[PDB]
DNA sequence: ATGCATGCATGCATGC
DNA sequence: GCATGCATGCATGCAT
């Protein structure tokens, strides 16, 4: 059906905002979203759900779509119990020091599950941790790590989120030493087990080595490979062409540019990633709107495209990750 | 058009000040400035803008120009959006320790986001961060780094600056171990992604070690090469001739000396970085004004030029930078062939 | 006036 | 041995 035609009478800002809000439900995304939703609907005794994808494949967008859907689902049940929390999600902070700071992570976890109805669980065993003089929670600096962890466990078991999201969980990987890496993921696992809360990890292929330090991790968790569209298969090429056609039909410009015929050039840079493709089209459309142009030329794509040096490194990284996603059976 | 002739009646300080304030809009600076402007106007999820080039090329001047232009643009809307700070800029501190110190960086970042009017941002952090009844937002020493970072992010998301400027970005390369370099920029990437604030990083080619730290970071970054003029192409030589003619016209003196004739020497001891040429000309003009001479001689230019060893070292660094920064259609075809059929 | 909350002063393990 | 950060120790202030 394309974009609404009346947007052409609107200023450039409105049209640009429209494009950003508009979403493409591509089939790989639908598959991954459905799988993740179904796995959320039934833990099956697995403490972790790992969603690893090539950068730009839609990971964070997927995570967001999941929170919206679960909030829509949980609002009717939230009617009854105000205290219960639907979903908690936060990005893992990359540490500036040698290793991951779990203390700051616990503080930000407590901040994330902050509830306006604080009167339900105003005391987690706190040394002045609860909010005061401001809406935001004021965690006491001198509180030791185990006490903060206990308070976080109490808050989790009180609110009981359906699933706990860690955005860009590749950061957990940073650690001071090769042998000390074994402890982080297992500590997170212990926290998940005691709380009983389903934890989900989203990140790049960097966590793949962090993923399978032993077979126990594979046994106790579920893998969701957010695969990109691969030019090797004509199926993925056709899907990519369909996505390009949808973007051509939905970008707010007077004349729809023929993006489809330049699919090879788009793949060259995007590498089958829809998010990178969407970002590139947003760049080009913003350029055109600021020029008040009428159509998109290949020069427009070239001007805001990623440098071929960037694409080379990106392709090497994703190809290495995909090859790593080939562990064989012990049979 | 030349300098205002009335300046000749003014003292030497005014004559020098006019030339110091004088600016040249040479084409490559305009191209880079336009690209940076357009990228800032649309972050498009990109987390980093890497602007790098040789020493003396115009990068800091660009940082000041974009700051002023964005402030001017946002002022009419700043008349309604009081809490906003359009552009904030800070210079990375070269650390005395073997590794960069993030604590001082965060403290100076908060200091950079300062408004004598406390009303716009009444609360900045947990404790030990509020101002001491003065405009300066002094930070208590015992405040640990993670809480400091949290306060910085809470201040940033409230002020919501369009772009965060980190000048002289090469100091981020100071680290104790090799692959810890990934983690050094990963921290800033996490800050940018959490705060939703686009970071522009400016520095020399020493920062090229950051260029492909990771595929994620490669996607998140945009490269803007501040090209210095290369004598191998007659186009750059023509542009350099135009710049030299403009400087010859605009320097205040009794007569305009023929700087154009000595373009070979100027390129020899400037490597085509117009900032160094401007600075050298300012030095020579200052010498002339101190002598109150009517004209610039080649001897004056020689008296305060750069040493041949310095020029050789600069060229040796620039050659490595450009070699790292080169791309050919053969590389594109090689990439395409790996992907599938290549055209 | 007596226990408790907090802020500053040692202190130590780390880090080198 | 200096430099660094967290932790606690001591001490004072508070307030009921
Ligand atoms: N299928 C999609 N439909 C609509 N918007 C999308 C889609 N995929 C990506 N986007 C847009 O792209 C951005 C999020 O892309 P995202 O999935 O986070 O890429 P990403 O690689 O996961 N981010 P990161 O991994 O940290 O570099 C948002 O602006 C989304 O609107
Ligand atoms: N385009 C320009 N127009 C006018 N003056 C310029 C220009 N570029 C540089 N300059 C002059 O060069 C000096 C600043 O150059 P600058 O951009 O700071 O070089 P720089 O390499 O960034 N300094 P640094 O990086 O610390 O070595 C000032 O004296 C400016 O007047
Ligand atoms: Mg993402
Ligand atoms: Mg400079």
């Amino acid at each position: 059906t394309g974009f609404p035609l009346e947007l052409l009478t609107r200023p450039a800002t409105e049209r640009l905002a429209y494009f950003e809000n508009y979403t493409v439900a591509h089939p790989r995304l639908k598959e991954v979203y459905e799988i993740l939703m179904r796995t959320i609907a039934e833990p099956a005794g697995a403490s972790f759900i790992f969603v690893y994808g090539a950068s730009g494949v839609g990971k964070t967008t997927l995570r967001l779509r999941v929170e919206q859907k679960l909030t829509e689902l949980a609002l009717p049940k939230l009617e009854s119990d105000r205290a219960r929390v639907p979903v908690v999600g936060i990005e893992a902070i990359a540490p500036e020091s040698r290793y991951f700071n779990w203390k700051e992570y616990y503080t930000r976890a407590l901040i994330t599950l902050e509830e306006p109805l604080i009167d339900h669980k105003f005391d987690y065993g706190v040394r002045g941790i609860s909010r005061d003089n401001f809406g935001k929670i004021n965690v006491e600096s001198k509180v030791v790590a185990p006490a903060l962890r206990r308070a976080l466990e109490n808050a989790l078991i009180h609110r009981h989120p359906d699933v706990f999201f860690v955005d860009e969980a590749q950061h957990f990987g940073k650690v001071a030493s090769g042998y000390k890496l074994q402890d982080q993921l297992d500590c997170l696992k212990s926290l998940a087990n005691m709380t009983g809360i389903l934890h989900c990890l989203l990140g790049t292929y960097e966590l793949l080595t962090f993923r399978n330090l032993s077979g126990q991790l594979s046994r106790r968790s579920v893998d969701i490979h957010f695969r990109r569209y691969c030019a090797d298969s004509p199926e993925d090429v056709q899907a990519f062409k369909s996505v390009l056609l949808t973007f051509q039909q939905h970008l707010p410009l007077a004349e729809t540019p023929n993006l489809v015929d330049h699919w090879e050039y788009f793949y060259e840079r995007t590498l089958g990633c829809i998010g990178t493709l969407k970002d590139w089209l947003k760049r080009v459309l913003s350029d055109a709107l600021d020029r008040e142009a009428t159509t998109i030329t290949l020069k427009d794509l070239q001007k805001r495209a990623l440098s071929v040096a960037q694409c080379q490194k990106m392709f090497k990284e994703i190809q290495e990750g995909e090859r790593q996603l080939s562990e064989t059976e012990a049979d």
